């Protein structure tokens, strides 16, 4: 509902980046889940779509552990490892709900034009794509 803040001074790109791989994979389970209900009807650009919803998914679900795992982090000033990350990873990638998104989005029918661009950008490894907060 509502969060502070905070920039990190013992922020770690590196970490994030072995951290934010163990969200996407398990975050691309429940993918495969959705596209079997609306595969049948799924357009070409639908399917890239998603892959930028999933980004914005991420954001947002990203708000909800901030609290409990930056701000603990952060206070502390402790620098966590990539086997404290991966595990913490694993805890946010067992919520997984894509379609109180879509639900949400549809209801407002704030539907993006499906870009070239835009697809450009998901089509970019992970590595080298910036994440913000929400």
């Amino acid at each position: 509902r509502s969060w502070h803040y905070v920039e990190p001074k013992f922020l770690n790109k590196a970490f994030e980046v072995a951290l934010k791989v163990q969200i996407i994979a398990g975050f691309d389970r429940g993918l495969v889940k959705w596209l079997r209900v609306h595969g049948r009807t799924l357009s070409t650009v639908q399917k890239k779509a998603l892959y930028f919803v999933n980004r914005r998914y991420m954001q947002t679900h990203w708000a909800n552990y901030m609290l409990w795992i930056n701000k603990k982090i952060d206070a502390l000033g402790r620098t966590p490892v990539v086997g404290d990350y991966t595990r913490l990873g694993a805890e946010i990638g067992r919520r997984i709900d894509m379609a109180y998104f879509y639900d949400a989005l549809k209801d407002k029918n704030m539907i993006p034009k499906y870009l070239p661009y835009m697809e450009e950008i998901n089509r970019m490894r992970p590595a080298d794509v910036p994440v913000k907060y929400m």
